[PDB]
């Protein structure tokens, strides 16, 4: 697996509250960054994955952690998702458009004969380093305050080397 | 260009008249084609594009000529934009997706920077056989008549293989 | 398709009003270009196609659209083509001689079996960008006039960026 | 990542509760399976993880779930720490060793400047299909009631396949 | 050189006498050939060259030689020369067109920086083989009766094999 | 072999009589040392060889020899052995631990259908040149006196170079 | 062909007129140079060509053109045939001796399978281009004042470039 | 090391006891063995160790154990030392030669930059495997009886799997 | 050295005895052989030691010995020479023309720089086995009765395959 | 052959009148050199063209002829060799050892099979060029004074570049 490796460049567009913005890895130096992917805009199982975090992204913001969204759908197609569903609507993060499957090659998430990220979840750390992965397969659903459980205790072994919190 | 070569086999899901369905190249065999490739879906100039397709589909119809329009987003996607454009909402033809890119790379016509298709246009003889190509940039539209034009243009010399169509069809 | 790509160095000879002269990628450098290419001088479709970029001409050089003719013939060719066909004879622009099919191949439109161009119309900008290209089978003709309508869109998004122009 | 893919072959010795056993991937067949990896027995770290998982084994094995925990360490290591931590002494499941690195990198799992494996969990279906993947850096401790829920979320779309 | 060699397979169109046919290597068969090949149609050199050999023509054909022009050119344009040229004209032979360069290359004869063929002829035995070869410069031009020398001692060794001709 | 050519930079944990230090080659600089590989840690054979010669260590020590004694597991195994078995417990020298392999590849030495170093014995010079090697199946013993005599011998001929 | 292309260096031992020479490009720079290949000494077809061209040859040196008959016999072989046939002893060129080959490759001349030269002669103008080509078979015989009319219509393009000649 | 592996095949001449033979890998099938390196034949170190190995030799066969010295000497150059020195004269086993080397490079055991074998000593059971690898350095001596140990603890494995003994 | 290897195949023009023939590896087999290779026809050297093998070529003959003379002259050539030189007049042998380098490669004996065969001679048992060589440097000439002496020899150990011959 | 090509650099060792030494190209350097190859030391054919050649070397010597006998066995076995072979001990020149080979492979002397050299033997001059070789079958030993002829007659046309010494040397 990808854990512990650094993360690659990326620069990819995204929507966010309303907004068109682009993303590059810098954007995420110094900071606690979530990669979200999920396999494709306009379906039934993802909205309340990607709903659970916007509900817990306040509390990820106070934690400083930013998410990002991620599918191969363009930035466009999450601009109109997130108008006509009332779940993808209360999503005030990044929701990148990965068209050419490089950001999502990037974390070897890609379904190669699909063309769709597969359902995985990447914690990275200031340094760029991944912490903390998961992947489901559909119906497994991810858990967002699990995922905070993660990276409250990533954030902790940070501030605190030598010492550790086990299970 | 890929003028005068036969199209190669593929497999994609679609959005049509309501349900998903699968398209190959099987589909193809024995009728008129056009493959209709656009950038990406709820965008702003394939709407006009695709809907002045739409307007000359009982026409091509009647032709046994079918339509595919084409991008790299998902038939889900199609389903959705079809669902909130009043312009999308009129197209009857297949709307296929091609998320993995093979269907528009088979045709060249994969922008591989972008991850999305050029604005092109082929035409496609029962046999197989590419018999008209348009691609345009960016900002221009394409015309669904001159379209037309070309494919009873097509149709023609296909009918009488000892003569020919000048510019400008008329029949 | 070779859309929005930049067009390779070439050096042709050419036959245009009467005289024999050079062409080459610099002569394009700051105009916009139609490159209309055609099979073979002395056959029984492209006559139509000529004449007709002819009559549109003069219009063409008012928008700064310069016209280059392309067949694998020789500029000799051409320039007896131009005297035996009254429709040949009413071209003003050059008509290049493509003997070693370098400049077709640059384009990408050589039927390699028979060593003659397909039918392709290519626009391009004074960048050297393509913006438009028709290529038809062997028995379909061109229309001048949608070609002209194309090279009119084209010019005005260069004209005005933010803006764009369906049918 | 190995979401959605077939387990690999493998044959590897074990300890299980007072014996060792040989365990292949026909074991696995029919059943639902955890593979549980970690760094290194008999370390200064208090094994919450692997008893956590002890906790919750009477269950797993109530809802046909077998447990495999996986170490790059001999099956005689794993008796030895069996018989002398407490919390190891109350696992009940197959603890297999891993010494060739073989079983960790058919699970692409291995810390190469390490020799060790890193801190993942494979859910494997009856079919030898993975649907649930987590890994963790040291540190970060894997919580068996998430895991709990996730195999009971993957029995149930197992069962109940597209019911949304 | 391609010197005693033999011939290549080849497929072409041609302009002959009013009509258009298809010459191959099968319609050299059994017969000795004379492969002219020459720079560009419509140009200044060349039609004198191809006139001086049609002036000829009715002689090599009692010969049993047949002749076929070659140039880079297609038939099409052959035919245009034909009408437009008195000496042209008076071409009675195959004008071979070569567009694709293949016939040209097949005799190793193409100006590969001009798509156009040397100044070179060729004189093929009925086996196929080349017994005879001959290539100017675009400033020099070939005579026609020399190449019938050429010719009719090219027939004398093969009629009477085991001799030679000076 | 191996024999006449100088060991291969390393960098490894070992556990050394109550504490874990890190062994670099530039540790073996200047010193006669003897790297000793078995396969594996708390097996059910008794380490006779091991003991035999942590019996000899005290002479060994005497004529400036060190020894390191390897294998793939790791230096937390290796506390946890010396801490159980009376015969290991007597063993003062290094017991380094290698769980990449990557020691015990320097040597050549890996059973590699095992993941486990094979039962070899290296001396080494003060200039990090092999000098004597011994390689034994499974169940063949090595003999510290034989060892011990080889080493002075080694010594001898280091201090006079061509007596015949 | 290997019409219109520069001539590639080398180095042969020749005989010419009773003394050893070194014949090298150098020798050919700024004069006209006629390279005249044969396959073998001392067999039957070959000398009255070399005569022939030998009976012109003192007409060829007034135009500043040099002559160089070629084989893959040595320069030795080359003298004794000069003292022992009465045609060859009237050749008062140089006769070059190629064994190694390299001169006749150079010219892409060489029958691989039999170690000789096949029968052509070319025609290299002062800047070292071949102007013209003559290649025949091992029957034909090569006539010398067609090789003189070649060379002079040669000679009058270059003094007068921009024209042409048939 | 070679631990563990199966013999490889050679052929290769050898004097023994007066007499020139071929000896090949078949000859040691079903037999133990012992294949004993050294350098150089007329030098001053090997022979002790030759004539140690002499010395037991009785008790190998009773053993069932064939020695083969071998080294990059000719069987020949065997013959000479043999007659020349009285140490080596004690030798009834087979002498080995092995000018192309081959035999020592099976065994991985040729100093490349000398042509000579290097001091090992490999004991090779019934089945080809080799069970005990000894290597040293000149000066530092083979000690025959030590070998002996060796063979009698390798034959006492092989005819009681299950149990073993140590040091 | 090519010493102890099979000729290779070859087929050749050759003048002997005023006659014209073909000679091949197959006329060589079962018979004894010699190649005596030199530079060329009409130099300086080759007369002496070409008349000397012809002055013993009876005796060869008579011990059946074939002689063969190789240059990469051709047998035009040979011919000639054979005319002109009362000493080359006096050869009876075959005087193989080599003017493809082919034979004379083929014993590896080519002056690459001049297209000339060294001066080596060779012998040939009737195996094609090549028994004897030698070679001199362009200023050195062979003996003829050296040679002579060596084919016996070789003859001999052939006759009597236990036995050797020293001087 | 090697015929007139420059031999290779080496470096071995060698038994000459009672004492080791190392042998190079460097010692060979303005001298003339024979490199006398022969299979194995205490085998039969070779003492006798050795002993023949010991025989000629005090008038080699004056020749400002060095002798070099090679063969794959050691300088170790030379030394036995000389000192139990009435014939070897009266060889006064360097017998050189080729353990590894490289001397005699860089004469392309070997007989890969067998580990042991051919009878070959190589006439070298002062400027390191082969000039004569002689290469017999197993059972044909060489004759001394031919060698001699044949480097007198190497060392006349050396003398004497305008010249030459057709077959059999007589001053
Ligand atoms: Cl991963
Ligand atoms: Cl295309
Ligand atoms: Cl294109
Ligand atoms: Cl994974
Ligand atoms: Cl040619
Ligand atoms: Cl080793
Ligand atoms: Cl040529
Ligand atoms: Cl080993
Ligand atoms: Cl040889
Ligand atoms: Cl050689
Ligand atoms: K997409
Ligand atoms: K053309
Ligand atoms: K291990
Ligand atoms: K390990
Ligand atoms: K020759
Ligand atoms: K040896």
């Amino acid at each position: 697996s990808l854990i512990n490796t650094k993360i690659k460049p990326f620069k990819n567009q995204a929507f966010k509250n309303g907004e068109f913005i682009e993303v590059t890895e810098k954007d995420t130096e110094g900071r606690w960054s979530v990669f979200f992917f999920y396999p494709a805009d306009f379906t039934f199982v993802c909205p309340t994955e990607l709903g659970d975090v916007a509900d817990h992204y306040e509390e990820l913001q106070k934690l400083g952690v930013d998410v990002y969204s991620v599918s191969t759908d363009t930035h466009f197609t999450h601009k109109a998702w997130h108008s006509s569903s009332e779940t993808i609507a209360k999503i005030k993060y990044a929701m990148i458009g990965d068209p050419t499957g490089a950001l999502t090659r990037n974390f070897d998430n890609m379904r190669e004969d699909e063309g769709l990220a597969d359902r995985a979840t990447f914690v990275v750390d200031p340094q760029g380093i991944i912490q903390a992965i998961e992947v489901t397969a559909e119906g497994i659903g991810r858990d967002a305050s699990d995922l905070l459980r993660k990276i409250k205790a990533a954030q902790y072994v940070a501030a605190h080397p030598g010492e550790v919190c086990p299970a």
